[PDB]
């Protein structure tokens, strides 16, 4: 399966993406994760992206498309992929169509995890991420079994730098503006499927599993 996840900041892409990869083993490709790994490693690209990321702005298309094209050519994607948070502009989506023609792997589904804008700030400010594997928890909605550490590997959980009220507020503004153009682009292609992202995690995943 060649899958794309989309959704507003905090809508549950990672949470659902993780269950999809567990069940089907498709490599989980998150542009956010990739940029954060570059920033952790202090690579030139990391340092370039950081300026945009710290603001809640989109990293420019050209560099973003370039890291996805390079990633999608790697040998681990031949048995399929799960793309997460790319594309998030029509121009990214067009370039993806071209990239996927080129790698002989057309999109099976675009899954939009639809969540109400007003509930996203509380999802993000309460989010805690594992410093080792990057799985997400929430202090209320999805707590770890042991406070402060990952269930899977005991890594310390932390608050992402961009999960502050100020930066979230910009991330929502920025991505909301791109949302309908992107949903139009993909409903027009016939790949789009919508899921109600405002249910218990397992119930959102039940609905995802049905689509696949
Ligand atoms: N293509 C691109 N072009 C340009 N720039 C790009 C780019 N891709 C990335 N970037 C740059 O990188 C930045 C970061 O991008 P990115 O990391 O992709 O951030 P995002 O798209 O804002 O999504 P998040 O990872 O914050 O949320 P998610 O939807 O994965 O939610 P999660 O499952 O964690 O869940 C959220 C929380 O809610 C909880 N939760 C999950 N599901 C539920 C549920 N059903 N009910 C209640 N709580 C839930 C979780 O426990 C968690 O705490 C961008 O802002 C931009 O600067
Ligand atoms: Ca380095
Ligand atoms: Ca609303
Ligand atoms: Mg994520
Ligand atoms: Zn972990």
């Amino acid at each position: 399966m060649n899958l794309v996840l989309m959704g507003l900041p905090g809508a549950g892409k990672g949470t659902q993406g993780e269950r999809i990869v567990e069940d089907y083993g498709t490599p989980h490709i998150s542009t956010g994760d990739m940029f954060r790994a570059a920033m952790k490693e202090e690579t030139p690209l990391g340092l370039e992206a950081k300026s945009y990321i710290d603001k809640g702005e989109l990293v420019p298309d050209e560099v973003t498309i370039g890291i996805v094209k390079e990633r999608l050519g790697k040998d681990d994607c031949e048995r399929g992929f799960l793309l997460d948070g790319f594309p998030r502009t029509v121009a990214q989506a067009e370039a993806l169509e071209e990239i996927l023609e080129e790698y002989g792997k057309p999109i099976d589904y675009v899954i939009n995890i639809e969540v109400d804008k007003d509930v996203l700030m509380e999802r993000l400010t309460g989010r805690r991420i594992c410093s080792v594997c990057g799985t997400t928890y929430h202090l209320v909605f999805n707590p770890p079994k042991t406070p402060g550490i990952c269930d899977k590997d005991g890594g310390e959980l932390y608050q992402r730098a961009d999960d502050n009220e100020e930066t979230v507020s910009k991330r929502l503004e920025v991505n909301m503006k791109q949302t309908q153009p992107l949903l139009d682009f993909y409903s027009e292609k016939g790949y789009l499927a919508n899921v109600n992202g405002q249910q218990d995690i397992q119930d959102v995943y039940a609905d995802v599993k049905d689509l696949l």
